[PDB]
């Protein structure tokens, strides 16, 4: 059984994307086979968190790790000492520089992850040439989506071995609500079992396509008077939301951001779940994954995606509808054809809960990363 040491800047007890996603995958393992190398931005919190786990974690005691002399030298001496075989940047740019000590101080294998940000690594000529460095270093470079892997895999260049590697979904949290459940949560918002009940979860941001939404329930009102678009979550785009929606206010709930299991909830009682993405900021504004569609399918809801970035990827035709968002007249088209239709609403869920559990689940997912983690190096 090869051990695997992993050296990020992003661990918890702090809150964010690339946190969540090395706790649940470094979760999936034997966590004797795991030994952790991450910054530390509170001391007390990091120790008090720490003790919670089964897995070992060393600290540096520096609030941000960079690749510098004295971090890949601390780095060097955990891979002797734990006899490391495997060395694994959780982020790419710029930790996974150091890729070269980890092969001197005796790893067999060095991965390193990409997520969002090496799609705009792409694009500066100084900043690509690091790209190239972290490709001739690296065995194994994982990538969320298709998407992201074609904006940058000619950066990174042919040395490693390109794998899929984008994050799962708690298929145990995020399950299809009992009737009990969904009609006691409705009526918590003030609606009943006929409400029509659209779902938008995402930060509010440009891009995620509220904005999209709001211009479609005109039509979709018009077709269904008593249709509700559930806006959930916070962000800066908030208040041109509320001036989007002043016509349609009576059918538009700007909830803000919801408790964790309120937002399970409010999500599973749903009729669909809508999030058309667009690509903004000249194609450096786009959506890498959407966590949000693999949740929404794995509490058996059906799903409206964008044409953005990795968004397609997540749905198939028997789960989900992919759509271009300023395409205002197709999208309120769909949300009512969808809404009229109950026994297809029940046969995209249910299709869209059995592939999330067949490809999207954090036991699918943990297998994935057992491979790349267990295999001998080529
Ligand atoms: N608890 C809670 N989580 C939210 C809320 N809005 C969005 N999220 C979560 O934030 C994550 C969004 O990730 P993702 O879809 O990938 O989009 P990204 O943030 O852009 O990367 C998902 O896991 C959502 O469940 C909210 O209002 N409450």
């Amino acid at each position: 059984s090869r051990k695997t040491l992993v050296v990020t800047n992003d661990f918890p007890p702090r809150i964010g994307g690339i946190q969540s996603y090395l706790r649940d995958f470094i979760a999936t393992q034997d966590p004797e086979s795991i030994v952790v190398f991450a910054s530390t931005q509170n001391a007390e919190e990091a120790h008090a968190y720490d003790k919670t786990l089964d897995y070992e974690v060393i600290r540096w005691p520096r609030s941000v790790m960079l690749p510098t002399p004295t971090t890949a030298h601390a780095m060097a001496e955990i891979i002797r000492e734990r006899e490391i075989d495997n060395v694994w940047f959780g982020a790419a740019a710029p930790l996974a520089l150091m890729a070269g000590t980890a092969k001197q101080a005796g790893a067999s294998k060095v991965i390193a992850s990409t997520h969002g940000h090496e799609v705009g690594w792409s694009m500066l000529p100084g900043s690509r040439q690091s790209l190239r460095k972290i490709g001739t270093e690296v065995d194994v470079l994982t990538y969320i989506s298709q998407y992201t892997l074609r904006r940058f895999k000619s950066a990174f260049g042919s040395h490693p071995t390109f794998e899929h590697l984008p994050s799962g979904v708690d298929v145990k949290r995020f399950t299809p609500a009992t009737p009990e459940d969904k009609s006691a949560t409705r009526k918590k918002l003030g609606f009943t079992d006929t409400t029509p009940v659209i779902a938008c979860n995402s930060r509010l941001v440009p891009r995620k396509g509220q904005d999209s939404l709001i211009k479609a329930m005109p039509q979709v009102i018009a077709a269904r008077p008593d249709a509700q678009l559930l806006i959930v979550g916070s962000g800066r785009y908030e208040s041109t939301l509320r001036r989007l929606a002043t016509d349609v206010s009576q059918n538009v709930k700007f909830l803000g951001r919801l408790e964790y299991q309120d937002m399970i909830n409010t999500l599973a009682a749903a009729d669909i779940f809508a999030m058309p993405a667009r690509t903004r900021g000249g194609g450096l504004d786009v959506e890498g994954l959407g966590i949000v569609y693999l949740e929404a399918q794995a509490c058996g809801v059906p799903v409206i995606a964008g044409t953005s970035g990795g968004a397609p990827e997540t749905v198939t035709p028997a789960t989900g509808l992919v759509v271009e968002g300023s395409d205002v007249d197709k999208l309120s088209e769909l949300l009512i054809e969808l809404l009229d239709d109950p026994i297809r609403r029940a046969a995209m869920g249910a299709a869209g809960r059995a592939h999330v559990e067949a490809e999207w689940s954090w036991e699918i997912m943990g297998e994935r990363l057992t491979n790349i983690l267990q295999s001998e190096p080529r």
